[PDB]
């Protein structure tokens, strides 16, 4: 049969494309000859940011004990908590910056692999490539988002020697907290989750038997 | 509606293919004192290793002992080798039943509100296994017919000794890549196919209480 025949072609290249998917969501992808892994240029960023946190922690216990003795030279409970909770609000903006960098070489992948499989293409193909496009774009919006979410968590902590240690409890924990999760969201929503939504709808291609030979040519 | 026959069986076949994946990397959940797919290979090619070795030794000195007294000595070595063929191909035989199993269990999830549906996508499992399996057998067979190519003592010597070793590690070779790395991938292509004919999508749909 002629029509087992132009199965065989087109349903054959689809896989293929979706394997390699695979590998890069596991830092194995096949590179160019001296480029870098997505996945390893991805932990030099995140270096530079675990700096930055830390340097916050440091004022933060001081700033309490201080105001105290300042105010000399617990019926202001509302008042003390609200100098905690600020510090880590600083951190805030700094965050979103990060994720705009990555996103960048995760691209550079992706369509590497795509290409690949389906250069010769022509009206047949690209149809599957705008699918590669829009969750692109869908994806960075989402990763902002969380990261901005995951600070509005941290607005919740955790006589007067009891309401002091208590309260600067919330300071230290929040810290490590925040110099941990900024570099997961970026990892979490552009590689993982990108790459396995494209692959569904790629599978979608394949309903239209009459639409056969009208898919096939190659030229 | 149309529109919802469509989206309803393009999703589900992705996720099929994710399963495969993970049965084929080792990592399928199983029982405490049960053993892994890909362990449960290695305990299979340790046996056929321990018998190759012996045939090493009895060459050597076989030859040896009629010089001390050219194509009746080379028929000896020819026939050391030839002894080995038989026993390779049983064991291909129980290493893929085992992987099979696995495979088809996805299959089942995905597509049991569609009973003539269904029933291609299991047949692909099936085919896939058909081909590469025969393969597999018939790369055993080859591989004894080319062994079976070989003062001219010392020269003959050389080419005794080399050839046994060889065998030991080969058959195993086999065994592990047919019915586990091919097994997985070509299968998922022959699941689009189901695809094709939209007019067919309501009959896919019939139900078993009014056939």
């Amino acid at each position: 049969e002629d029509e087992n025949e132009k199965m065989f072609f087109l349903i054959d290249k689809v896989n293929a494309f979706n394997q390699d998917i695979t590998a890069l969501m596991q830092g194995e992808e096949t590179v160019g000859e001296e480029d870098i892994r997505l996945f390893t240029r991805l932990r030099h960023e995140f270096h530079k940011w675990s700096t930055i946190i830390e340097n916050n922690f440091q004022e933060g216990h001081k700033i309490l004990s201080r105001k105290i003795q300042k105010f000399e030279n617990f019926v202001n409970y509302r008042t003390f908590e609200t100098i905690v909770k600020q510090q880590i609000k600083a951190l805030e903006e700094p965050a979103v910056d990060m994720l705009h960098t990555v996103t960048d070489m995760v691209r550079l992948a992706f369509t590497d692999v795509s290409i690949k499989n389906f250069e010769e293409f022509f009206n047949l193909h690209r149809t599957a490539k705008s699918k590669i496009e829009d969750i692109r774009a869908e994806q960075e919006r989402e990763g902002e988002k969380l990261i901005r979410l995951h600070f509005q968590m941290e607005q919740i902590v955790y006589s007067m020697e009891e309401i002091f240690q208590h309260l600067m409890a919330y300071h230290q924990e929040a810290s490590k907290r925040i110099s941990s999760h900024i570099p997961l969201i970026i990892q979490f929503f552009m590689l993982q989750t990108y790459g396995q939504q494209l692959q569904k709808a790629m599978l979608q291609l394949l309903q239209d038997k009459d639409t056969y030979s009208w898919l096939l040519k190659e030229r």
